[PDB]
């Protein structure tokens, strides 16, 4: 099911993990480019939405406000999880918010392209990444509105 | 995560429900056009799939061997299941095949324009069609080559 609480468009959030409480960033200097934040709010750390048209109805594409460049999550290549210019040209920028089975007011940012979801941990390196496979705590999310 | 085992493009299978046993069928006459059987083998129950590419990577359309329309999800107007000419020309034309995260021999027919699964099952009118929800066995098929 499609988390039913996604920021309407052009509206500016956090992306905050439900587990660890750390947030994501995306900044276009010092790899990790994307990766997980513990600490103060700064700009990389703010997103926008693109609601995707057509062949990408329930998708959606994650801008940086400070930089504009959309996330991307694949596993053809490092970095998995990055960020590039425009505002969706690739199909690994197109996302989904699938909510969780048991917890209604948190999802998983859902890759099609890749069949991956973003996840947050504090434990083995990569510490934040994407990944294929079974359900984990460590995949959930919250919009957090600003 | 996709099912691992989705057919190769072209080749002919039927839709199997894995609790009912039932397949579905896909005939261009007499409601419901697209629905569950219970019985021998027939033609109108053979289906192969076209592979979805750029936008419909990790889709599919699910066309029918003997009339050649493919199946749509919809929530939008009656009937919600049904068939359309075509190789996928409309977007609710497109499903993913989802792997359960119990059972691994067994996947969800999703429509990613309409965020629903379809089921088979023997209980409550209506017995076949879609839904949008949580995750129930009687939403589980198999692809049975033929
Ligand atoms: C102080 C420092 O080196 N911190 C590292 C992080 O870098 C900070 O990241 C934030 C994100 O909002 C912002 O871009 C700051 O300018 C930057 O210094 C980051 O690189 C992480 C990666 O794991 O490590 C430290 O926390
Ligand atoms: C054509 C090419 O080699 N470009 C590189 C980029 O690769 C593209 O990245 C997008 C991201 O949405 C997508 O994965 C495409 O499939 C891929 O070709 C990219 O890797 C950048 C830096 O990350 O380098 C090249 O520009
Ligand atoms: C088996 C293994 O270590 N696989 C790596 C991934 O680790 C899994 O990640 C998920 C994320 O939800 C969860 O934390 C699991 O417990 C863990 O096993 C992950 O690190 C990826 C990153 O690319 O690499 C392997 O697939
Ligand atoms: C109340 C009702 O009609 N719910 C339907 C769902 O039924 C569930 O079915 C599973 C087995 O699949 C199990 O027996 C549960 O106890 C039962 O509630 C189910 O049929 C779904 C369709 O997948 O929708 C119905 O609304």
């Amino acid at each position: 099911v499609n988390f039913p609480n996604i920021p309407a468009e052009g509206v500016q959030f956090r992306l905050r993990a439900r587990d660890t409480g750390y947030v994501i960033y995306s900044r276009t200097e010092n790899p990790p480019l994307v990766w997980q934040y513990n600490g103060p709010p700064y700009d990389d750390q703010l997103f926008t939405l693109i609601y995707g048209t057509g062949p990408r109805k329930n998708l959606y594409a994650i801008k940086s406000v400070p930089n504009g460049r959309v996330l991307f999550s694949r596993t053809s290549a490092s970095p998995y999880v990055g960020n590039i210019a425009g505002d969706g040209t690739y199909n690994d920028n197109w996302f989904q918010f699938i909510q969780d089975d048991n917890d209604p007011n948190s999802f998983r940012i859902y890759d099609l392209a890749s069949d991956t979801v973003l996840y947050s941990r504090t434990t083995a390196d990569p510490k934040f990444g994407n990944f294929t496979g079974a359900k984990y705590d460590d995949q959930l999310w919250h919009f957090e509105l600003v």
